[PDB]
């Protein structure tokens, strides 16, 4: 089941874990963590957030470049929703290198130890 575009499946079975525990229970189903690439792609995801209640994970990371948001191949981001203001990597001055996405669409850099709602694309 889930919410589809194009090629692109989105599933949830609303596990609640850190970066690194979301991207291990993505690929142990043979999938990778959300990676919305358009605003078509970001709106489904949203309905799912909407859906759950809760904030979710979005793939991409700025672990190698600060301020450098690359997908799991290491490429650049070809699209961006931030809320304004972000990514501002601050939390209470502390570094921020993954990202969360709200029920609104409008995605936000957080600390990759947060617990947020799993998201896995096929
Ligand atoms: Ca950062
Ligand atoms: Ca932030």
């Amino acid at each position: 089941d889930g919410q589809a575009v194009g090629e692109k499946i989105f599933k949830t079975a609303g596990a609640v874990k850190s970066y690194s525990d979301a991207e291990q229970l993505c690929r142990e189903a043979k999938g990778q963590l959300a990676s919305p690439r358009s605003s078509a792609e970001n709106e489904a995801v949203t309905q799912m957030v909407r859906a759950q209640e809760k904030n979710a994970y979005l793939s991409m990371n700025d672990i190698s470049t600060e301020g450098r948001f690359t997908y799991p191949t290491g490429e650049i981001l070809v699209y961006s929703n931030w809320a304004d203001g972000e990514p501002n990597n601050s939390d209470e001055g502390q570094p921020e290198n993954c990202v969360e996405i709200f029920p609104d669409g409008k995605w936000n850099d957080v600390p990759c130890s947060k617990q947020l709602l799993v998201i896995c694309e096929f």
